[PDB]
Formats: structure tokens, sequence, C-alpha cells
């Protein structure tokens, strides 16, 4: 049982804007998913100040990136809050109609794309590097689900009966032909100093 549906026009419109404007430094994606993962962490950390049971689904907030060089993948796993269902519907828990009307704004009085996290919509600077963008994720109060978008103005959502994670949100970037210097040891290395040095969870850069 797969659900297709069509992104608001304002979603399509930035996702084609990521996807078809030249702009070479595409390596802060990888900042934007770091943040968007801490973000969930501290969600997940604070609820369970007043409700511990919250972590009975894991206690370990942490972040993995895994590169897998013969799938062309490079994921970004997290043990934060997640996301339910409708969440993911609504354009994965982002304000991305108006935050792309304002990232719009911003373009045209200065900004460059790199301030994209600035607006809300950052997960979709994954399309910088991604052509196609799979989100596994799992709430408390919800179900394991799969969320995914080659663009083109759709995506799917689905029911994950395959490796149950606990609690926590997986994004699986299926790099572009191009863009597979993001499955380098050194290079995402390179970026998490440049970008990422300070993020207050433990990020662990696995090896093949
Ligand atoms: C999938 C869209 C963006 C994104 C979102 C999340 N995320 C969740 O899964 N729950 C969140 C609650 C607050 C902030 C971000 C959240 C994440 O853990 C990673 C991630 O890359």
């Amino acid at each position: 049982e797969v659900e297709t549906f069509a992104f608001q026009a304002e979603i399509a419109q930035l996702m084609s804007l990521i996807i078809n404007t030249f702009y070479s430094n595409k390596e802060i994606f990888l900042r934007e998913l770091i943040s968007n993962s801490s973000d969930a962490l501290d969600k997940i950390r604070y609820e369970s100040l007043t409700d511990p049971s919250k972590l009975d689904s894991g206690k370990e907030l942490h972040i993995n990136l895994i590169p897998n060089k013969q799938d062309r993948t490079l994921t970004i796993v997290d043990t934060g809050i997640g996301m339910t269902k409708a969440d993911l519907i609504n354009n994965l828990g982002t304000i991305a109609k108006s935050g792309t009307k304002a990232f719009m704004e911003a373009l045209q009085a200065g900004a460059d794309i790199s301030m994209i996290g600035q607006f809300g919509v950052g997960f979709y600077s994954a399309y910088l590097v991604a052509e196609k963008v799979t989100v596994i994720t799992k709430h408390n109060d919800d179900e394991q689900y799969a969320w995914e978008s080659s663009a083109g103005g759709s995506f799917t959502v689905r029911t994950d009966t395959g490796e149950p994670m606990g609690r926590g949100t997986k994004v699986i970037l299926h790099l572009k032909e191009d863009q597979t210097e993001y499955l380098e040891e050194r290079r995402i290395k390179e970026i998490v100093k440049k970008h990422s040095q300070f993020i207050g969870y433990p990020i662990t850069l696995f090896v093949e």
C-alpha cells in the first residue's frame, strides 16, 4: 500500500529552484541535515526531562553518518523525537509554504542558497546532491513510515516493516552520479569539522 501525494506548488517551485540553479557550494546540505537531527534530539531530550518513559524506545541520543559506495547512498541517522505520518505528509514537519515565500523574498534581497536553513526549509537542500531522498521515521506516538521523492512534483508515503528503528529519523540520500565525493571519508570529515564542529550530540562517521 503506497500513497502518492502532490507537493504544494510553492514546495515544488522550491525543489525545482534547488535542482536547477547553478550553485557550487553544495556541501551545506550536510550541515542542514545534521542541524535538523540536532533539533529532533533537543526535542526528545526536553520531553524526556518531565516524562522519562519517552526514552523507553532508546536512551542514546546520537547522529550516525553512513556512506555506502556500492549503493551510492549517504544515510544520516538520528535517535531524535521522529515524526508522525501526519507530520511527514505536512512537509516533513516544516513550515514549507511560508518558509519558501520568506526564502524567495530573501534571495531577491541579497541572500544565497546556503542561507536556506534560516527559513525552516533546510531539508530540501538534500536535492543539491541527491536524485532521490528516502525518509524513514518512527515517533513514539505512531508507526514506522517511509517518505520518498525524486522531486518531479510528487512524494510517496508507505509503512516501513523492514529494520525497526525504535525511535528517530533516517534520511537516505541517493546521490547524483557526479556527487560521489560525499561518500569519501576524508570529505565527510572535512564538512563536519567546517560546519558542524560544535553539535551537542556525538556524530559517528561509519566506515566501509
Ligand atoms: C526529514 C526532514 C528534516 C529532518 C527532520 C527531523 N526531525 C524529526 O524527525 N522530528 C523533528 C522535530 C523537530 C525538528 C526536526 C525533527 C530529523 O530528525 C531529521 C531531519 O533531517
